[PDB]
């Protein structure tokens, strides 16, 4: 299958990322708290709906929530204020929250079972947010010998979410909070505060400038 882009809602995040995020890949986004990850996450979930000429993929989303950061009444009001209607985009969300690493592991797995039942509708699951990706992981795996097994859990768990996005034609988008570890992602976009409010991206392996706003993020 050819790889399909998203939309992140921000032409000048879209250009840094030649043309939005993809399919058969895992973008991560990372940075401090109250970067915006959560915000580009919502704003993702959103514009995979709309119809691929408006930036799109006519797709539904799996949402994966690991610290109660989801808002449904959010994505409404992005859905609104970009002409959707807010109540069909949310429907069109499937939630789970996971609450530790190895249920966050489960949960993709059981993913690809709502992933098969939809692949062949009208608006198949182009969208799969893990959001936080490391959170869990962070909290469990903790002191002497724990770098090398939380690094291989996770290798797992990211082999898990590239197996489904390159199998299923799906764009993986994961959150990491980051205040020298390898990482599997296939692109990762580090994001800061900037001046005036606004959210700045840089590819890690030019910058975008962003604002978070009614309709999610925008230039």
């Amino acid at each position: 299958a050819t790889i399909g882009r998203i939309s992140t809602g921000s032409k000048s995040l879209d250009k840094l990322l030649g043309g939005g995020i993809e399919t058969q890949a895992i973008t991560e986004v990372f940075g401090e708290f109250g970067s915006g990850k959560t915000q580009l996450a919502h704003t993702l979930a959103v514009m995979v709906q709309l119809p691929p000429e408006e930036g799109g993929l006519n797709g539904s989303v799996m949402w994966i929530d690991t610290e109660n950061t989801f808002r449904p009444e959010r994505i409404r009001e992005i859905a609104q204020n970009r002409g959707l209607d807010p109540d069909e985009v949310l429907k069109h969300i499937a939630y789970a929250r996971a609450f530790n690493s190895n249920h966050q592991m489960l949960l993709v797995q059981q993913a690809e079972d709502m992933i098969k039942e939809l692949l062949n509708t009208d608006r198949p699951v182009k969208l799969l947010i893990v959001d936080s990706l490391t959170s869990h992981f962070r909290s469990e795996y903790i002191g002497r010998g724990a770098l090398a097994e939380r690094q291989q859990k996770l290798a797992k768990h990211l082999a898990d979410l590239h197996r489904l996005a390159n199998l299923y034609d799906i764009a993986v988008f994961v959150t990491n909070q980051v205040q020298i570890l390898a990482h599997s992602a296939t692109l990762r976009v580090y994001l800061r505060k900037g001046k005036g409010g606004k959210r700045i991206a840089r590819l890690i392996d030019g910058e975008a400038v962003f604002s978070i706003t009614e309709k999610g993020i925008e230039d």
